[PDB]
This record gives structure tokens, sequence and C-alpha cells, in this order.
């Protein structure tokens, strides 16, 4: 893979990794969105769905020009969190430490 793809896939896959100090892997529950036919009401509320899947997709298929455009869709998953679920929820406080896992990560691996 050329070589921006290696960094785009470590730092994602560093997010998706990153366990809280119980171990707990915070990721869990943003890998893959609720089917349309499933959960209509989260596409009635977020326009833009996204899921870590989707992130992965289209790193593979060299969709994302820079880190930039992949810090958008990072951020666009964690504010369609924010959006959904109630404000002090588990996945609404995940989502904010994921955010900053992802600045980390994207700092210690682009360099
Ligand atoms: O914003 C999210 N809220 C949610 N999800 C998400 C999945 C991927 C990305 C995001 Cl950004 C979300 C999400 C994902 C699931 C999966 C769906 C596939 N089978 C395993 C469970 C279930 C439920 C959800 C909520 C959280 C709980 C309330 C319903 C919605
Ligand atoms: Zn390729």
């Amino acid at each position: 893979p050329p070589k921006l793809t290696k960094q785009m896939n470590a730092i994602i896959d560093t997010v998706i990794n990153y366990k809280d100090s119980s171990g707990r892997q915070l990721s869990e529950v943003f890998i893959q969105l609720p089917s349309r036919k499933e959960l209509p009401e989260y596409y009635e509320l977020i326009r833009k769905p996204v899921d870590f899947k989707k992130i992965k997709e289209r790193i593979r298929n060299h969709k994302y020009r820079s880190l930039g455009d992949l810090e958008k869709d990072v951020m666009l998953l964690c504010h369609n969190a924010q959006t959904f679920n109630l404000e002090g929820s588990q996945i609404y406080e995940d989502s904010i430490v994921l955010q900053s896992v992802f600045k980390s990560a994207r700092q210690k691996i682009a360099k």
C-alpha cells in the first residue's frame, strides 16, 4: 500500500484498538451503523451517517486525499454519535474520548 494509506490505516487502527483503563474498547459500538431498516430514526436525524467500517473502506479505496479529510470523517462520526445519543451517556462520552485519541494517534503516526 502507498505511504499515506499505511499512515491512515495505522491511525484508524490505533483509534479502533484504544481501550480505557478498565480494558474496554471504546470503538466497539461505532464499528457498524444499525441498518436503515432496523433504526430508521437514526437516519431521520443524522444527515451523513458514517461508521469505522466506512472510514476503513474510504482509506482502503484511496478516497481521502489528506489526513485532514480523514479527520473530517472521524469528527463527523463523533458528531453523529453526540447528536443521536443522550448527553452524558457512555456512548456520547466515548465519542468525545475517541476524538482526542484520533488527534493523538494522528500526531504520533504522521509526525
Ligand atoms: O451514533 C451512533 N449510535 C449508535 N451506533 C453507531 C454505530 C456506528 C457509528 C455511530 Cl456514530 C453510531 C449503533 C450501532 C449499533 C450496532 C448495529 C450493528 N449491530 C451491532 C450494534 C447499535 C446501536 C447503535 C447506536 C447507539 C445506541 C442507540 C442506537 C444507535
Ligand atoms: Zn490500492
